[PDB]
């Protein structure tokens, strides 16, 4: 099975009613940046994004014009005519529409709310899917609260049931039309929905974790964005799952969501692992093409786990552009992202900077010792180990955000292709490191374990081990008489 | 209110077929021996045992000569001639009846199944009530499992029904028929039905805690067996309650049961009345009229808190009755339990034995030095502290286990009566002492507290603290733009006025 590797296409609304392929000071990355080679190696481009408007229904940002809209569009189906696997997925949502104090929350609440709204809501998900001719629908919700789950449920099994319908309707057999989202990548969003990711993936084919963002400006001590692994020495976490509203018991919760915990991608891949009825190949793995700076940083180890006096409001409230070299960050008015093609120049052009390297974490940062700053970001080193964990992990494939923050060789790009499919690239022997695991077991991770059948009847001591009803279970105390599952006596701890 | 005062009157078939009152090797404990100032000063005797039959209705044992057990149950109800107040109760189950592995057991989870057998199983409780002349019934079913929980409780209310209609039917509105069951004391049996407590003690006048039996030989270090208050440098123990399928968070099931814990009388009342609709009033504090004994015990602990070698198999496996002085433990053939009359009759035998006193749990306990020897027990001292107890968290009364181990004086009944109801004694100096207090906080008792109210489109920082709904929420942690009680991420503390 080929890796998936979804990569978004973002453009702004002023870029599109001005779209042009011949000046980049109007629109830095225009579809013909994406060339055939590139194109050959993606499986999924989400243009981003669209939105859910007053009426519950998807639409364009209402500015949009849609003459220059739909030439857009055509011109990423038209790349089709270089790799037959490729889909052009649009998607709905983002930060900036869905998130709680976001523009357009409450229709993301209201469009779900009813029979009649997610009808209504899902027809038009597939209306614009037509009518622009996109391959599928990516839901971009950030995020969902608990009693919002089940609405947002419905909608997604409602849109599941008329792309399938369509997809037999338009013979799309060979290459059928697709529903994705956007997940959480750590703890603390992910908690407002966890208790029901078995619900929420079984009518999608991917679901495209956000493992990144895990640091910015909303924390006051630096720390890698997309750490791979955990490192000691930076900071910990509350494990916010511990508080979903799951059912479980105290040490079913203990053992699942250790806390303090390292706030990592394989923390976000082993919790969503974790759960009963979440597959490794519906799990794609967000990877940032961009990175994260941070002035004010202090001195000792390369600006990692430092305080910092970076703005966290948005957007950026000043006009101190205090990333040295980041021309891009002028443009666009914020010096804490950076696109990894900016951050690359800045290495190459005397800036100051330092690049370095954190093998537990398997993640590159930046280090301006003279004005104190700290980029943390991720490249072809850093994506080496993260192919490798998806592969190993059995994963569904790689997301990122996004296509035009890629330096213009595409090499950020061309290596995840590299590693996945090149003949002649072996990660066989590519170390891993001693980073730390997250080592959390719940119900849908149980090791494989052989116990002697629970005989009714018996009275079993305090550690005793039995195969029941395909589990194998351990007492928590002695003296028991129950049968497992019948009782607070019994931990399910092991399968088969 | 007068505190009840509730005495189980056990008798085995054995004796019942045999019943004499003039000779204690066939009935060591007669009616007769229930005086009319013993009368006085119970509200409530527990008749036991009877039982569920394969028909799935309350009955007698079957071997029970029916003309001796209604000749038994005369000589209790004669009783009530001097205590107006006075209730003779049976008693269906116990634990050779009704535990899991016990020979009636199938019957007790099939008699509630359904609202037939519900039916059928109520009107032969309130049938034998009236056919020998009882004046209510208590269901001692040690213990439902979670999924039994629910015809269990239905079954409790259909006699609550009968009871409330036969009360009527007989003008006895002076002195109403009652219901109680006994009720777990310890955390690992309560665990299987905590969930529910509520709705099981709504149609009950009490729940009648077994808050004895918390230590024994089966356990590797000596303990109390009714410690009021924990002791720290005693055994503590895992808190089964956290593993119930209440539904509550982390963090809530934490800071409801701390665990380990230390595995007490104030534990099992606390952890009672941490749920929310179980009123203290129908609370009883059960005490035990018997002591549980050690042997190996070795230290300068005075014998508590210490490593043995005692079996705790049963029965007894072995002739070795090394209870120096107790003869009682010679022809019951059992050294590990002993009533306190017969712990009474060692102490003023010349037997070697010390009387020590553990401060902390307030219970008393025997230490015998020179064969090192460890016995938990209650006496009319412990009941000083168990009995301001009660009346401090405004619990029922208490209940004991059983009358027929009291002294030949009845002390342990008359200091129990005495401090409740005796106009010369005075508990308002007693020292409650320092042990450890059972400190969980659950749904039942939150405080209340005053915070700003919340307001939507706010972000809060981790520790705010905000009213909503009737709670006081606290974020446990930041950036927090969801409304309390929709979100993981608001823990309710306390309550709004
Ligand atoms: C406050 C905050 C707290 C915790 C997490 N947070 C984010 O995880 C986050 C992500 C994004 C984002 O767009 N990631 C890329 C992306 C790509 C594709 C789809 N979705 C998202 C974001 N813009 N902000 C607000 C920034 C803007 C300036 C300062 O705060 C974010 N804030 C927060
Ligand atoms: C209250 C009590 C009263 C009287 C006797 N009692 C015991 O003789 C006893 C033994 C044991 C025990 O474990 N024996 C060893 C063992 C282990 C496994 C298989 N066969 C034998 C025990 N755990 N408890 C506590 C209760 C609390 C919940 C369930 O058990 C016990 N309680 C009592
Ligand atoms: C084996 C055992 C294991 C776990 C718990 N167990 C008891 O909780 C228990 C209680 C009683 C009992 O009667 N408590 C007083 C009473 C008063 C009113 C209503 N119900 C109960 C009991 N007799 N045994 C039998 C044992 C004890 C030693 C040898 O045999 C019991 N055994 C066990």
């Amino acid at each position: 099975t080929r890796k998936a590797v979804i990569g978004y296409y973002f453009i702004p609304t002023n870029q599109i009613n001005n779209y042009t392929e011949t000046d980049t000071s109007v629109v830095p990355f225009p579809v013909s940046n994406i060339t055939p080679a590139k194109a050959k190696q993606l499986t999924h481009i989400n243009f981003s994004f669209l939105d859910i408007n007053s009426n519950l229904e998807c639409a364009w940002d209402p500015a949009t014009n849609d003459a220059k809209a739909r030439d857009v569009v055509n011109r990423l189906t038209a790349l089709k005519a270089h790799n037959p696997s490729l889909r052009i997925m649009f998607s709905i949502g983002g930060w900036y529409y869905s998130n709680d104090l976001g523009v357009s929350h409450a229709n993301y609440v209201n469009a779900v709310k009813t029979p009649a709204s997610r009808a209504k809501f899902a027809q038009s998900c597939v209306r614009i899917m037509k009518d622009y001719g996109f391959d599928g629908v990516d839901i971009d919700w950030e995020y969902p609260q608990a009693a919002e789950v089940d609405g947002f449920i419905a909608a997604l099994q409602e849109i599941r049931t008329l792309l399938n319908q369509q997809t037999i309707t338009d013979g799309r057999q060979a290459l059928p039309y697709q529903l994705t989202i956007a997940g959480a990548g750590g703890a603390f969003f992910l908690s407002r929905y966890y208790s029901k990711l078995a619900q929420i993936v079984a009518p999608l084919d991917y679901i495209n974790l956000m493992t990144y963002d895990l640091a910015g400006p909303w924390e006051k001590v630096t720390n890698h964005q997309a750490a791979l692994f955990g490192d000691a020495a930076g900071p910990t976490f509350y494990n916010a799952l511990r508080e979903a509203n799951l059912g479980w018991s105290w040490e079913e919760l203990t053992r699942a969501f250790p806390s303090p915990f390292s706030l990592t991608v394989d923390a976000a891949v082993q919790q969503h692992l974790m759960m009963e009825g979440v597959p490794s190949a519906k799990i794609v793995m967000g990877v940032p093409f961009y990175g994260r700076a941070f002035k004010g940083v202090s001195g000792g180890n390369g600006g990692q786990y430092s305080s910092h006096s970076t703005p966290g409001e948005d957007p950026y409230p000043s006009t101190d552009y205090w990333l040295v070299g980041c021309e891009e960050c002028v443009r666009d008015k914020d010096p804490r992202i950076a696109s990894y093609r900016q951050l690359e120049q800045m290495l190459q052009g005397n800036y100051g900077y330092q690049r370095l390297w954190n093998d537990k974490t398997k993640t590159p940062y930046l280090y301006h010792a003279q004005n104190g700053l700290f980029v943390t970001y991720d490249d072809a080193e850093s994506f080496k180990y993260k192919a490798k964990y998806i592969k190993q992990q059995q994963l569904g494939g790689v997301m990122f955000w996004h296509l035009g923050q890629d330096n213009r060789n595409g090499d950020l790009l061309a290596a995840l292709d590299r590693y996945f499919n090149a003949a002649d690239y072996d990660d066989s022997q590519l170390d891993m490191g001693t980073g730390l695991r997250y080592t959390g077991v719940g119900p849908g991770n149980l090791p494989i374990m052989t116990a002697p059948a629970y005989v009714p009847g018996t009275t079993y001591a305090q550690g005793a081990l039995v195969s029941y009803q395909g589990y194998v279970w351990q007492t928590k105390w002695g003296y028991i008489t129950s049968a497992p599952g019948s009782d607070s006596a019994w931990l399910k701890v092991g399968r088969v």
